[PDB]
């Protein structure tokens, strides 16, 4: 048995190795508050300590300001709830002592904390999977597999659906830990053909949905909620996937050093000679949508080998050979569309001198090139009562072409997800475990509409955590008749949530919708309206001193400033009707579905027109939260060690910044209020029915 055998790989890679006066943490330099050393207390007054620094000098500190150091026997503890002192340096210290020993997982009350190693650690083999089967949390070391098993056993024992919510910043480890949860469940609860199809769905969605960014070589540019479905006996019976917030803008623009979606590079590197001539392909350097960032490859990645893996995955899930060729025709067609060069004609209207790129796109898509040309440059628009062809200039022709491209890619992604769900999903499941892998709360140099949607999502998810914690504590105090009072910290989030999504008074999204669905609005009328409603009037909003295009929201994790440019266009997401008509006539069996199937081609109906993008997202998030409220949740907080993608480099400011805003420091302290330590009679106070409660510090003195 590996857990009692001290020679096992389990002991080597997952445990602190087992063999056969007063101190504080202080800053040598007060201008670097996250850099600490150890000092020894040598005397005291009623309100201060005097201690010796590392170089042997005397310094004084107030007793209320002092960060006391825990007894050294606690350095490396598996759950930080055991520590006497929970100040900032003490919590960071325990996480660092563990990281120094390649121990990346640590508990902190309800949280599993996971620090990215940026190297391979051999703790995810089938042999490691087998160790965690049926073990309680306090019976085995911290691990993503441990919380997965606890969720599975709770499903079987309590007959209740479960969820695992995995969060953190870009590059922190959300997607890798999600993959390990699915791996674990497929093993412990699997047979099989179905199980392989669930696992093989992942490379398909990562090829079309992930890309290299400055923060992560395999960054997710969408969110996902994966439901693993089980029969009443506890075996896997199906799965379903929901997708959120795909970054369609990446198809047409990438910042310096980043890439487009992986699939474009996979097709160009991996296609055969026959496929290349049939699709009119060349290298990535010959396509505008791939030749502007200065990066066409990723270190350690072979795009041709990845193309094989993508095609094998498509075969296993069950896409036909004709379906696969049509998918690649759409990817090729998008590249050709990006090479169309609009130029100024005799007047202000655009012309197309060379027809090569237009004809190549038209051939692969199966559309009429003369019809497509007129739809791009001379679309018929309703002006008053007249339907009239309007000759667009170079800027507007190019923007319309970009709109076509983004619509083709977004609709293709939806179709891929729907086809996967057709294979995997069941009408009759008994129970489920859901895993959420979505963008974390983050602040960038520019935050726009998509980032507001992300940070709004995380505001609701943090409220959900705080309300859960409140209910657990309330249950235990009222089950012991201990008549002590405390507040639900979930209530503290409601002001920010209402500022964003409220109806009356109207919030930010409601005002955006009002400006979008009637005429005469601009980005200036929009920002002006937001300030009119909220500046010096809502305590969670700020109008800037100088900027005319930005506004501030006070979130749980701090203030974020957002910009307004293009929000009206983003909320409507327009595409010319003559372009819709052109592609509705396609001879291709997949393209025809992207334009003729209303479940893919259109958002939902609202009034005499359609719902906006913001209203669609509010509804999508509300549906997700309703599902989560029916489950028993589990929480994983992923932490990135530095901003250089390097191992063995745990940077004090990078990590402490995350701990101050990811809820770890605030949460572990909240459970010290009142009476944290409880123990049955057999094993400063208020008497209960079966246990002895005790305020902070009392049990440690005993
Ligand atoms: N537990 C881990 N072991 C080894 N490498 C990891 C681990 N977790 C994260 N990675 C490394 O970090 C990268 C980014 O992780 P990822 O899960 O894609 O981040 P997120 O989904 O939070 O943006 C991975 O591609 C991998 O190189
Ligand atoms: F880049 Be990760 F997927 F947030
Ligand atoms: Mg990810």
């Amino acid at each position: 048995n590996p857990i009692h055998d001290r020679t096992s790989d389990y002991h080597k890679y997952l445990k602190v190795k087992q063999g056969d006066k007063r101190y504080i943490w202080y800053n040598p330099d007060p201008k670097e508050r996250d850099s600490y050393e150890c000092g020894e207390i040598v005397s005291e007054t009623s309100d201060s300590f005097t201690f010796k620094t590392v170089d042997g000098q005397d310094r004084q500190v107030k007793k209320d300001d002092a960060n006391q150091r825990n007894p050294i026997k606690f350095d490396g503890v598996e759950d930080m709830s055991e520590l006497s002192y929970l100040n900032e340096p003490a919590v960071f210290h325990n996480l660092r002592v563990r990281y120094n020993q390649d121990l990346i997982y640590t508990y902190s009350g309800l949280f599993l904390v996971a620090v990215n190693p940026f190297k391979r650690i051999p703790i995810y083999t089938q042999e490691m999977v087998d160790i965690f089967k049926g073990r309680r949390r306090n019976e085995v070391a911290p691990h993503i597999f441990a919380i997965s098993d606890v969720a599975y056993r709770s499903m079987l024992d309590d007959r209740q659906n479960q969820s695992l919510l995995i969060t953190g910043e870009s590059g922190a480890g959300k997607t890798e830990n999600t993959k390990k949860v699915i791996q674990y469940l497929a093993s412990v609860a699997g047979r099989g053909v179905l199980e392989q199809q669930i696992l093989q769905a992942n490379p398909i969605l990562e090829a079309f949905g992930n890309a290299k960014t400055t923060r992560n070589n395999n960054s997710s540019r969408f969110g996902k909620f994966i439901e693993i479905q089980f029969n009443s006996a506890g075996f896997i019976s199906g799965a379903s996937i929901q997708s959120y917030l795909l970054e369609k803008s990446r198809v047409v623009f990438q910042s310096e050093t980043e890439r487009n979606y992986h699939i474009f590079y996979q097709l160009l590197a991996g296609a055969t000679a026959e496929e290349k001539k049939a699709l009119h392909l060349a290298g990535p350097e010959s396509f505008n949508y791939l030749n502007q960032s200065g990066c066409v490859d990723i270190k350690g990645v072979s795009d041709s080998e990845e193309f094989k893996i993508t095609r094998q995955a498509m075969d296993i899930v069950g896409f036909s050979q004709e379906e696969q060729m049509s998918i690649f025709k759409i990817i090729a067609g998008i590249l050709h569309l990006g090479n169309i060069k609009f130029e100024k004609g005799a007047g202000e209207g655009a012309v197309l001198k060379d027809k090569t790129a237009l004809n190549a796109a038209s051939t692969v898509f199966g559309v009429n090139p003369s019809v497509l040309e007129k739809a791009l440059m001379e679309p018929r628009i309703l002006a008053g009562r007249d339907l009239v062809a309007q000759h667009l200039n170079v800027e507007k022709s190019s923007s319309s072409r970009d709109a076509l491209v983004k619509a083709l890619y977004g609709r293709l992604f939806l179709w891929l997800v729907k086809k996967i769900n057709n294979v995997l999903c069941q009408e009759r499941k008994a129970y489920f475990i859901g895993v959420l892998d979505i963008y974390g709360f983050e602040i960038f140099k520019v935050n726009s509409f998509e980032q507001l949607c992300i940070n709004y999502t995380n505001e609701k998810l943090q409220q959900f955590f705080n309300h859960h914690m409140f209910k657990l504590e309330q249950e235990e105090y009222l089950k012991e008749k201990i008549n002590w009072t405390f507040i639900d910290f979930g209530l503290d989030s409601q002001a920010t949530i209402d500022l964003i999504d409220g109806r009356q008074p109207p919030g930010i999204l409601a005002l955006l919708d009002e400006q979008s669905v009637f005429p005469n609005a601009t980005d200036n009328t929009l920002i002006t309206k937001l300030h009119s409603h909220f500046s010096k009037k809502n305590a969670k909003y700020e109008e800037p001193r100088f900027s005319k295009t930005e506004f501030g929201v006070t979130h749980y994790a701090g203030q974020v400033m957002y910009e307004i440019q293009d929000w009206l266009e983003k909320n409507k997401d327009p595409l010319q009707q003559d372009l819709e008509l052109c592609f509705k006539d396609s001879s291709d069996n997949v393209v025809t579905k992207l334009f003729n199937d209303p479940n893919i081609a259109s958002r939902a109906k609202k009034g005499a027109n359609f719902i906006t993008v913001a209203a669609q997202y509010k509804e999508q998030l509300a549906s997700l939260m309703a599902t989560l409220e029916t489950t028993n949740p589990h929480f994983v907080r992923c932490i990135i060690p530095n901003n250089k993608q390097l191992p063995a480099k745990l940077e004090d400011k990078v990590v402490l910044d995350q701990l101050r805003c990811n809820g770890v420091l605030e949460g572990i302290r909240i459970t010290r209020k009142g009476f944290p330590n409880r123990i049955i009679y057999a094993d400063q106070f208020r008497f209960g029915i079966t246990k002895i409660f005790f305020r902070a510090g009392q049990l440690a003195r005993i």
